[PDB]
């Protein structure tokens, strides 16, 4: 696509810290854009949606080369349509924003310059960030992640993508996503079939994979941390049913991992650390900070602070395995008691470390789940086990809810809001700021 500018695009501003070994941390200027697929797509020359509900002009937009020729994204109001205030180093995304229409979530990612993602090296360094939690109910998902994406969007690769990471364009991830509008300098038409339960959405005939880091999938009841390794380090377009991911028949047959070796406190048998009031160890009414670290063996360590009181993930016996690292031990032990074996076959910790060692780029969003209502995360899932059945239950959320137009109807006001940002290495980010 390319983009016009009816509309005009400007990043909100968000502050957040580099910091260094030697004691300081400095202040960097960065600005958050919004993706691609919730812009307004229209004719280059008139105004004329190329895009609607959840079908595609036939006219302007009968193949997919054609269409990006006829068709361009435009800017985007970030606060009145979709949601999305900063102040400072805090970034807030509210779930059903009403305007013109109705429009529930966002995806947004940091940007190091007005047409340039920022891209972290996460191995051998540390990210924190502070979170509220609190507005977020049962079957949302306030999610903060790192993807394998190009930092210019996919301009220099694919020269009829013009608009770039001015206009969120390049996403990927390793659920290998169809329903996005763009890929590859190219629409995603050739194929589109409409979501039944989706007014605004549908799967088109290509996906976009790539390696993802999930450092925070959490609601108020329930958190996971979870990286997702592929075969193919970066961004890479996929065909049909070989996409693998959610939304094809063989969610495996793909060339990346959709479901991760995840760490959830709850799913591993610690029933009273994260969650509601001041009966859990971490109160999920109140503001957290949150501190990842990439150790060089391809582990991952966390510790939370909250109050001034610091806590590290709590212990997990599973399997042989017992520890507090999500190391592959760790891994290892998961699949084998809770099943699967999608996380090694895609090369485990040690193929993702060539995700963490090379550039990723930060990912912020809030999102409801068409597909399993978030039970993955907050409830038991699949919904017919019991708690006798081994990492079946992840939480205290009723086997009926997260179902989309219930929640988007009844928490309307629900809102995430991140901040505080702090990357650099290892030890750093307890550095006082400025
Ligand atoms: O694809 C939806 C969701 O699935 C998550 O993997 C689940 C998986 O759905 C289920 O088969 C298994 O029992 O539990 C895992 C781990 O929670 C995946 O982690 C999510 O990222 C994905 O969004
Ligand atoms: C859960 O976490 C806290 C904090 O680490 C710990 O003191 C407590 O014993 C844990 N409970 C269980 C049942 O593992
Ligand atoms: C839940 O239903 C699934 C259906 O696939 C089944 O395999 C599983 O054994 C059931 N578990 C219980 C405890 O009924
Ligand atoms: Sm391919
Ligand atoms: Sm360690
Ligand atoms: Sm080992
Ligand atoms: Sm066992
Ligand atoms: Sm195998």
């Amino acid at each position: 696509q390319s983009a016009c500018t009816l509309q005009s695009e400007t990043h909100p501003p968000l502050t957040w810290q580099k910091c260094s070994s030697g004691g300081t941390c400095t202040q960097q200027t960065g600005s958050v854009v919004i993706d691609a697929n919730w812009r307004w797509t229209h004719a280059t020359n008139s105004s004329t949606n190329c895009y609607d509900g959840n079908t595609w002009s036939s006219t302007l937009c009968p193949d997919n080369e054609t269409c990006a020729k006829n068709c361009c994204l435009d800017g985007a109001a970030y606060a009145s349509t979709y949601g999305v205030t900063t102040s400072g180093n805090s970034l807030s995304i509210g779930f059903v924003t009403q305007s013109a229409q109705k429009n529930v979530g966002a995806r947004l990612y940091l940007m190091a310059s007005d047409t340039t993602y920022q891209e972290f090296t996460l191995l051998g360094n540390e990210f924190s960030f502070d979170v509220d939690v609190s507005q977020l109910p049962c079957g949302l998902n306030g999610a903060l992640y790192f993807v394998s994406m190009d930092a210019d969007g996919g301009v220099s690769k694919y020269p009829t993508n013009t608009a770039g990471a001015k206009y969120g364009t390049g996403y990927c991830d390793s659920q290998c996503p169809r329903d996005l509008k763009f890929i590859n300098g190219q629409a995603n038409v050739e194929g589109w079939e409409p979501s039944s339960n989706n007014a605004n959405t549908g799967i088109g005939g290509h996906g976009s994979c790539c390696s993802e880091m999930d450092i925070w999938e959490a609601n108020s009841i329930s958190e996971a941390l979870t990286p997702h390794p592929c075969t193919t380090v970066g961004q890479e377009i996929c065909e049909g049913d070989g996409c693998g991911g959610t939304y094809s028949d063989n969610r495996y047959g793909g060339t990346c991992d959709p479901d991760g070796c995840d760490w959830n406190p709850y799913r591993l048998g610690n029933t009273s650390f994260y969650g509601p009031g001041s009966s859990f160890t971490l109160d999920t009414t109140k503001k957290l900070t949150v501190v990842t670290q990439f150790e060089t063996s391809g582990a991952i360590n966390r510790y939370y602070v909250q109050n001034g009181v610091t806590f590290q993930q709590p212990n997990a016996e599973l399997g042989s395995y017992s520890g507090n690292e999500l190391n592959d031990d760790y891994c290892t032990a998961e699949e084998a008691e809770f099943g699967g074996s999608s996380f090694s076959d895609k090369g485990g910790l040690t193929q993702f470390k060539k995700a963490t060692s090379g550039g990723m780029v930060l990912v912020m969003s809030l999102w409801d789940d068409y597909y399993a209502n978030m039970l993955w995360l907050d409830s038991t899932y699949p919904t017919n086990e019991t708690s006798s059945t081994p990492g079946a239950v992840r939480g205290s959320c009723s086997t009926s809810s997260g179902v989309p137009a219930q929640v988007e109807s009844q928490s309307p006001n629900a809102k995430v809001t991140f901040s505080n940002i702090k990357f650099g290495p290892i030890g750093s980010t307890g550095n006082p700021s400025g």
